[PDB]
């Protein structure tokens, strides 16, 4: 029943809602030359980076750890998030923790994307915006990493989701049963069906001029996978290179 269908999407846009602080709406308001009610202050140098941090509140490393902490207050909304798809917690433990530990990276791209135009990233809640050359001026092992994310970003944003469409799409990605070590893979696949029939309704009703957008957003699923891959291959380098930096054990545990 299409009603069923629905009634899933909003329940699961509802929880998104309640889950992710900072939605695809309102990053798309700062964004936007839209408002004074609050526009970002802008880090695209050194100085500002500093003036940046008393306005909001070595450089290279520094930043990269600003990244590591906000990925884990990602990865907390995200297992939030998780929790509230109907049938998701009623699955072997083990499983939700494999789901989790594979699903979570490529979730923080899609929605990092919603915080990303061509020109840079916003930050600090929205608050703040780095500047994508900003990024990639810094200290040679990490002056890359944020680049792949930004194209990535361009193609992904030119589907011109909205949040009701990203609330579904990342309780899809989740629920993948593809993942490595699931013990049952039957009962998450069913889940993963249910869905994707609510995602492709959802997409025919909120874009019905855009056709074939299920497809074309299912296949950026490669896209994902692909950031994911190169972006822990940049990771081993740098924990060779800076034997003093450290990583989170939250985050640590989600690779390998
Ligand atoms: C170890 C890291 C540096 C974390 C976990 C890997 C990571 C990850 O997988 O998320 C790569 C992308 C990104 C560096 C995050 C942190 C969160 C972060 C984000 C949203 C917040 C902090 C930064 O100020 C800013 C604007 C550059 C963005 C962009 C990219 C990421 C997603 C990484």
């Amino acid at each position: 029943e299409s009603a069923d269908l629905r009634a899933l999407a909003k329940h699961l846009y509802d929880s998104y809602i309640k889950s992710f602080p900072l939605t695809k709406a309102k990053a798309r308001a700062i964004l936007t030359g839209k408002t004074t009610d609050k526009s970002p202050f802008v880090i695209y140098d050194m100085n500002s980076l500093m003036m940046g941090e008393d306005k909001i509140k070595e450089v290279a490393i520094r930043i990269f750890q600003g990244c590591q902490f906000r990925s884990v207050e990602a990865v907390q909304e995200i297992t939030e998030y998780a929790k509230s798809i109907p049938g998701f917690v009623n699955l072997d433990l083990n499983d939700q923790v494999t789901l989790l530990k594979y699903g979570v990276h490529e979730i923080i791209y899609t929605m990092l994307a919603s915080l990303m135009n061509k020109d840079g990233v916003l930050i600090s809640e929205g608050q703040g915006f780095m500047t994508r050359e900003f990024l990639k001026s810094l200290r040679k092992p990490f002056g890359d990493f944020m680049e792949p994310k930004f194209e990535f970003a361009v193609k992904f944003n030119a589907l011109e989701l909205d949040d009701s469409d990203l609330a579904i799409f990342i309780a899809v990605i989740i629920l993948s049963g593809d993942r490595p070590g699931l013990l049952n893979v039957k009962p998450i696949e069913d889940i993963q069906d249910n869905l994707l029939q609510a995602l492709e309704l959802q997409l025919k009703l909120n874009h019905p001029e855009s056709s074939q957008l299920f497809a074309k957003l299912l296949q950026k699923m490669t896209d994902l996978r692909q950031i994911v891959t190169e972006h822990v291959q940049l990771l081993q380098v740098i924990k060779k290179t800076e034997t003093d930096m450290s990583l989170h054990p939250l985050l640590q545990e989600i690779y390998k």
